[PDB]
């Protein structure tokens, strides 16, 4: 409390490895994030001066829009990285190319963790969602157990 | 690319007078150099051959040790020096007695580019940090846009 802790026994964390674009497939169903169903990963961009940058694109229905926000990751432990204009995250688990299990806390509610399931696909064979729930397991979580967000009008951004 | 090749505007470097302990206060988050984190500094040291001798230390987290490793600066030019037993780094900038922005590559990766802003203290006042800005402005780089490290478990060693 106080402060975002969240199990995860990930290590090796090379947030340059974890350039690209990933596609938010699942999630932990939470007021803010309510809105966004059509659309919606995070882009990672690793600039020449060594910045590595991040841009969330959400297709937001109530402004038949989409909502683009950037921020660089300044830092990053063995499994946490941090986002900049400030939040932290814990790498729950990844293979760099395939799922992304991520997860935060949301404003100052330490209390309600987050967790939000990704890949470089736009969904998962059963061969990965087996290895999502295989990790997601030790915590008492499973793919089924979260909300699961399309991505489609992502093309119309 | 092909080769490390990073901006800097500097000239008249004299790595002699770049002799003694810098501390490594901030730096582009990376793979290689993750663990590193309770104590980070570089050593100059003339020795009376002519040589200029380097110790990098550094305190590793897994594994409750230190890093020792040392090398020689075999060359160095207007704004360029060469570490041995190799590697080119560019000194982007430095006053040689309170901050000091130095930045290579890592590996063969020359795409990627990595600054290390250091010091002969173990933290900036207000005063430099300015200055650290003002060089690192130029490339779009800012102090807090990259990792502080700091510097504790360094009597330890």
């Amino acid at each position: 409390d106080d402060s975002c802790q969240i199990g995860t026994s990930f290590t090796g964390l090379d947030m340059t490895k974890y350039v690209g674009t990933w596609y938010e497939l699942f999630r932990t169903p939470n007021s803010d994030e309510e809105d966004f169903t059509n659309c919606e990963y995070d882009k990672y961009t690793l600039d020449e001066n060594g910045v590595i940058q991040v841009t969330s694109v959400a297709y937001t229905n109530s402004i038949r829009g989409f909502i683009t926000s950037t921020g660089t990751v300044p830092s990053w432990t063995e499994d946490t990285f941090d986002i900049a204009y400030s939040s932290t995250y814990f790498m729950v688990g990844t293979d760099y190319q395939t799922y992304s299990i991520v997860a935060g806390c949301l404003d100052n509610d330490y209390s309600r963790h987050l967790y939000w399931i990704a890949s470089h696909e736009t969904s998962f064979d059963d061969a990965t969602k087996a290895k999502v729930n295989e990790v997601l397991a030790p915590y008492n979580l499973s793919l089924d157990d979260m909300e699961p967000v399309d991505q489609s009008y992502c093309v119309q951004y």
